[PDB]
């Protein structure tokens, strides 16, 4: 009932050419909604009701169960949290065995986030997967990062990433990113960073992001407007001001 229909089939042609998508847009238009819509369209395309990974930041873990909840109750949910029975309750409730396509079996939809991926590789090395979905993709743009670690031994082979400001600009972020979505292409970050220089840029990441904006549709938003209010110090706030220039 969107537009989003035109971007869930631009990322399905995309996956239809063997390469992996990505969506950079900002939250507000329903990120959840469209990613809903895609795994019920490759659910309804390819026939597929198996695994389907969702990393999320813990804040959302909920929220996004509980739209999967009041959407659409075809599939079976399988959370991941808990305490240490709860853990092997949940990991004896995913013993799969033969891989590949699955009609009846509770595993159907799953999220999990990204401490308890990172401290349980063991438990998640193995089983391998067919998708890789992980939201607020912001949280991996450390170079020397151990959960970049730990999910780059993924034979998953799917890199779509879910993050509103992928626009960080700390040279290392984009290169882990491109790193993510082609990882046998880019390996060597030298010779990224030896091959006017913001022409080029834009066209380095062309046919990868689509471009769209919060101002295209009408606004019952709100359009909020930045209200600066500005402050005098007070006597105490002044005193330790001088205290802390003083020690400076």
């Amino acid at each position: 009932k969107e537009y989003q229909l035109k971007g869930l089939n631009w990322l399905a042609n995309l996956y239809d050419q063997g390469i992996n998508g990505i969506l950079a847009d900002e939250m507000g238009l329903g990120k959840t909604v469209q990613s809903i819509s895609v795994l019920a369209h490759l659910a309804e395309n390819h026939n597929i009701w198996g695994p389907f990974l969702v990393v999320t930041p813990a804040s959302t873990l909920h929220n996004w169960v509980n739209e999967i909840s009041k959407f659409l109750p075809q599939f079976k949910i399988l959370p991941y949290w808990g305490n240490a029975n709860d853990r092997k309750v949940l990991r004896k409730f995913w013993d799969r065995k033969n891989l590949r396509y699955n009609k009846n079996a509770p595993f159907h939809v799953m999220v999990t986030s990204y401490q308890m991926v990172v401290t349980d590789a063991n438990y998640l090395q193995k089983m391998k997967w067919q998708y890789m979905i992980l939201d607020e993709a912001q949280a991996i743009k450390s170079s020397q990062s151990s959960r970049w670690k730990n999910l780059l031994s993924f034979h998953c082979r799917n890199r779509l990433l879910l993050t509103g400001t992928p626009i960080q600009n700390s040279m290392q972020e984009l290169w882990a990113l491109l790193h993510f979505i082609m990882p046998s292409l880019f390996d060597s970050h030298d010779e990224f960073n030896e091959w006017q220089q913001l022409r080029r840029l834009h066209m380095i990441l062309k046919p990868f992001m689509l471009r769209r904006v919060k101002k295209n549709v009408q606004s019952e938003l709100g359009d909020k407007i930045e209200i600066d209010v500005l402050c005098d110090l007070t006597q105490r706030q002044a005193k330790l001001y001088q205290v802390l220039k003083s020690q400076i």
